[PDB]
């Protein structure tokens, strides 16, 4: 299923190319700068 928000619990490692962080968006989890 998709990822939803609470990115932190909800995303397990969320890693991205920095700069960037697991974050929230809207209800789910993306990351973000």
């Amino acid at each position: 299923a998709t990822k939803p928000c609470q990115s932190d619990k909800d995303c397990k490692k969320f890693a991205c190319r920095k700069p960037k962080v697991p974050k929230c968006i809207n209800g789910f989890c993306k990351c973000v700068r």
